[PDB]
């Protein structure tokens, strides 16, 4: 049921191979210091700053999901640690709720 | 003498710093194992397969290069062979050549 012609199946295993063997040349290059010179001669300029903005694009939607989760937490727990106040108050004996109206002046 | 804006200089900069992060972010990913995900974040596929391609290319070019000079090689000495041959013949002793003119028959 794979449905799939020959020469496409043929072209995307060309694909992978030839993938597969440029991550391989890069690792080997970066244990060879060469990845600067290998980078230059694979890319253009204008790739080399696309992908050093989308590293800074990444950074900021990590900062900005993050922030956000930050924000979304300290208001939740802001909320849950008056009630768990409450109740503890309201668990609290009469000796020690009187005592502390008594500091509330 | 430079006669650079503050503005492109800082710019220059800022692409510079952003692509040494950039391979300094892709070294690390090697060493830890996550340089195939990594390289599917940065990069779409229409740019994974042009990468693919070109180490082929590169590839097809050193091929083509050094078979050409194989070739001029080949061709090159195969004429500086037979003058050393020669030259080599005419320096011969005449009991030599004699000798050899009575085994050529
Ligand atoms: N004894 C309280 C302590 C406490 C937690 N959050 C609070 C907020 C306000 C006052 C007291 C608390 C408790 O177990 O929950
Ligand atoms: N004695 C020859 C050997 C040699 C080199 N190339 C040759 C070609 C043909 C015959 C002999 C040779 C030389 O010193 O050069």
């Amino acid at each position: 049921m794979a449905q799939q012609s020959p020469y496409s199946a043929a072209m995307a295993e060309q694909r992978h191979q030839e993938w597969l063997r440029f991550v391989d040349l890069l690792k080997n290059a970066y244990q060879n210091d060469l990845h600067l010179p290998l980078l230059n001669l694979m890319l253009t300029p204008d790739e080399r700053e696309a992908l050093g903005t989308r590293v800074r694009i990444i950074e900021e939607l990590l900062r900005g999901e993050m922030s956000q989760r930050e924000l979304k937490n300290e208001l939740g727990a802001g909320i849950a640690t008056i009630t768990r106040g409450s109740n503890s108050l309201k668990a609290a004996p009469v000796e020690l709720r009187q005592w502390l109206e008594e500091v509330l002046l």
